[PDB]
């Protein structure tokens, strides 16, 4: 938890958060997307219309070819590459250098984003979902094994021609107490592959969705910084929109809005936040029958793009995804050592005069264990 790591993240709305890193010798500078939703460290290693610079292996005296191809398909978008290792540093991170696995991207499809300003991706999740297989040690594992950095990192993602710029902090090796107020509440990491958690209850403006909690985690629920929106399984999505639509029936928007396709604008400064409800996601606590909740304001699920916004909540077919817009306003601790994820109100907390994002507990909930999907 260093003051030198504060504000070491940057990016544009809808295009994620990236941290500056150097690879090879001499140091090659690159902006790398911080993604707790995957486990491969990869960087553009060949020219591309959206890349202004890229990893040039031939210019690195410390590069070692692993002579193995690698391929990684995401929800939408994918890339192909060549494996190898090299020295990697995070200028605004811990003062150490480690030899890490790196997937030099040679071919890609709908992966890189035009104008995003990042040239690679840092999969911070576990080896289990790493490609080719789990023998390809993820970056953070190498960092912990090679240096004395504590097996833990925390993220503070903040809100907002060109798309609004965003800032944040990735504290490697610790917790920076000045980045949050109040208490930290932890939810167990159900399994060490994605950063899987369990949602046991959901409320829209204080009203219970009243669904079997297995639906909330239908398939799985993950904390994913590499994903923008709050993604919800079909049944949960529909209940959610119906509830949100009702609360804001005072005004009407085109179906494209709710489908997160087309934006919606209001006179600059007149956004009627008060008509949109708050969303409370209750997460399993560290104790049976006990949980805590994180409340999201409309300022979070209505992403800036007159003041224009897009509905940052969309239907998923691969489970719940607590994306960036959910993480924003909260200080999130990925306590790998103790297999848990802590949440707390962020210093750049979720605004508003009558309301505010919050992290509250405890709230008793029985049989939280049957909320998960049992393989
Ligand atoms: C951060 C910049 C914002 C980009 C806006 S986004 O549309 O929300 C990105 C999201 N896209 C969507 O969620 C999406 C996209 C289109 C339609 N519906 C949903 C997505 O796929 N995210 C990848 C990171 C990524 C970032 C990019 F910038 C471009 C890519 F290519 C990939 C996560 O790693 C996925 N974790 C779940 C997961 C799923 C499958 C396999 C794995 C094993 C690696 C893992």
């Amino acid at each position: 938890s260093f003051v030198e790591m504060v504000d070491n993240l940057r990016g544009k709305s809808g295009q994620g958060y990236y941290v500056e890193m150097t690879v090879g010798s001499p140091p090659q500078t690159l902006n790398i997307l911080v993604d707790t939703g995957s486990s491969n460290f990869a960087v553009g290693a060949a020219p591309h219309p959206f890349l202004h610079r890229y990893y040039q292996r031939q210019l690195s005296s410390t590069y070692r070819d692993l002579r193995k191809g690698v391929y990684v398909p995401y929800t939408q978008g994918k890339w192909e590459g060549e494996l190898g290792t090299d020295l990697v540093s995070i200028p605004h991170g811990p003062n150490v250098t480690v030899r890490a696995n790196i997937a030099a991207i040679t071919e890609s499809d709908k992966f890189f984003i035009n104008g995003s300003n990042w040239e690679g991706i840092l999969g911070l999740a576990y080896a289990e979902i790493a490609r080719p297989d789990d023998s390809l040690e993820p970056f953070f594992d190498s960092l912990v094994k090679q240096t004395h950095v504590p097996n833990l990192f925390s993220l503070q993602l903040c809100g907002a021609e060109v798309l609004a710029s965003v800032g944040g902090s990735m504290i490697i090796g610790g917790i920076d107490h000045s980045l949050y107020t109040g208490s930290l509440w932890y939810t167990p990491i159900r399994r060490e592959w994605y950063y899987e958690v369990i949602i046991v209850r959901v409320e829209i403006n204080g009203q219970d969705l009243k669904m079997d909690c297995k639906e909330y985690n239908y398939d799985k629920s993950i904390v994913d910084s590499g994903t923008t929106n709050l993604r919800l399984p079909k049944k949960v999505f529909e209940a959610a929109v119906k509830s949100i639509k009702a609360a804001s029936s005072t005004e009407k928007f085109p179906d494209g809005f709710w489908l997160g396709e087309q934006l919606v604008c209001w006179q600059a400064g007149t956004t009627p936040w008060n008509i949109f409800p708050v969303i409370s996601l209750y997460l399993m606590g560290e104790v049976t029958n006990q949980s805590f909740r994180i409340t999201i304001l409309p300022q979070q699920y209505l992403r800036p793009v007159d003041d224009c916004y897009k509905f940052a909540i969309s239907q998923s077919s691969t489970g719940t995804v607590m994306g960036a817009v959910i993480m924003e306003g909260f200080y999130v601790v990925f306590d790998r050592a103790r297999k848990r994820i802590g949440f707390a109100v962020s210093a750049c907390h979720v605004h508003d005069e009558f309301r505010t994002a919050a992290v509250e507990g405890p709230f008793v909930t029985l049989d939280m264990e049957d909320c998960g999907y049992n393989i």
